[PDB]
């Protein structure tokens, strides 16, 4: 059956991302400014809590490829491969679409650890596009998940934010092994 | 088991696409013209339509890396990752070998949607270099197909084209808000 | 569960890998989040006796520690195998240590596996070994199946699997 694992992902500012590397080349008439365009390439690393925002449980690791720019919608369609990394509990491997704008559904492409074999999709919902996103994975074929990972979860909304003792990574805050 | 989805790619010249990023940094010696070679990126979106040629579905969207030139076969064997958009059906993702001039097998990475949790390979099929490809997704996992993506499949060959209305996107020729 | 064991060697003669800068830190370049490395390199079964085809694929540079002197790649890259199909995989490279990859498919007698695979480095940056351990497909043939080497630094591809002679290839071998 589906098992729903919630997981929010903070760039906290500290890890020198995300990179834009702006290799589609495209320019504004007028200005020459960049224009994001298809193959523009942004490679980036967040960290990631559980539902609760009680423990921090690693970081995110990927690259996303710019394919289009809506003027109207305001924002950027990618394709997106990256990994959530969740200490000694294993990983989780994600490919699909991420739009700045709206919310969509990664597929699961596997894992390893506890998430080993897993297969499905993931809903990933932007609170506040680019510093805060919440996903909703939708695990088959694992184990039941250990408890820490299913404790109640916190509603999102912008203003959300990993508690002090998540974020200074303190005892009974953290991840076995939490990835760094 | 397994059912069978034909799948049309067309590059209609009008998404900027490829983006041909000469990262390998090769030229010919003599002329120095580029020489294709490990290390060069190729950032890529196409229309997609369905095995009758009457619908368009969506896009697919990607990146593949350039991993060796033969001067022998006359063409490039590509890494690939990339996903295929079907409005709101969902998508499938997939990762494997494009090789300019013979056809090969993806493998079915997962999906959402219609597709969520879907497995196997896919075969590549070019039908015109670089321009037209044939997909042939041989899907596992997932329910029964909606027959309005198993319409009965023109055959493949040079001459094929979406049907003027596809093209056009007129409504009752588009999949369910289907990916632009 | 059908473990696969392959020996993957960069024997200098692909012109891999190719270290894409773009990560732009400095001291001299400073290894940073946003290198992109493209590769390929060879790829040999257990017992070391048969040339079996290629990894190819892409890394993305995502962090360097100075206190483990080494960094952390995502990958994305596939082995090629032959008549016999591919894997392909997608999660971290660490330099400095072991690590758990997601098996995300494949084609051929791999079509529909799952999984995870333990990548295991021999020697940096040259030798790595890898255990896969498959689920989802019909029993491997035995010339995928033979007594493995136990991994080692000193370990190598026989001679005649390195000069892809006759008996020590995989049917039509990735080139």
């Amino acid at each position: 059956h589906v098992q729903e694992l919630f997981v929010y992902e903070i760039n906290e500012r500290d890890r020198g991302s995300p990179v834009f590397l702006p290799f589609g080349g495209k320019k504004q008439p007028g200005t020459d400014a960049h224009v994001n365009s298809l193959g523009d390439l942004v490679p980036f690393s967040n960290k990631i809590y559980d539902g609760s925002l009680k423990t921090r449980l690693g970081i995110t690791a990927g690259l996303c490829t710019l394919i289009s720019h809506s003027d109207q919608k305001n924002g950027d369609r990618y394709e997106a491969l990256y990994s959530f990394y969740f200490g000694d509990y294993g990983h989780i491997s994600v490919q699909g679409p991420y739009i700045t704008y709206e919310d969509s559904y990664l597929a699961i492409t596997g894992g390893s650890g506890i998430f080993a074999g897993c297969y499905g999709q993931a809903k990933l919902h932007q609170i506040i596009f680019p510093f805060k996103l919440f996903y909703t994975f939708y695990l088959q074929g694992i184990k039941k998940l250990p408890e820490a990972l299913c404790a109640p979860c916190v509603p999102p909304s912008p203003s959300v934010a990993p508690a002090d003792e998540a974020k200074q990574c303190l005892p009974n805050h953290v991840a076995p092994n939490f990835t760094k």
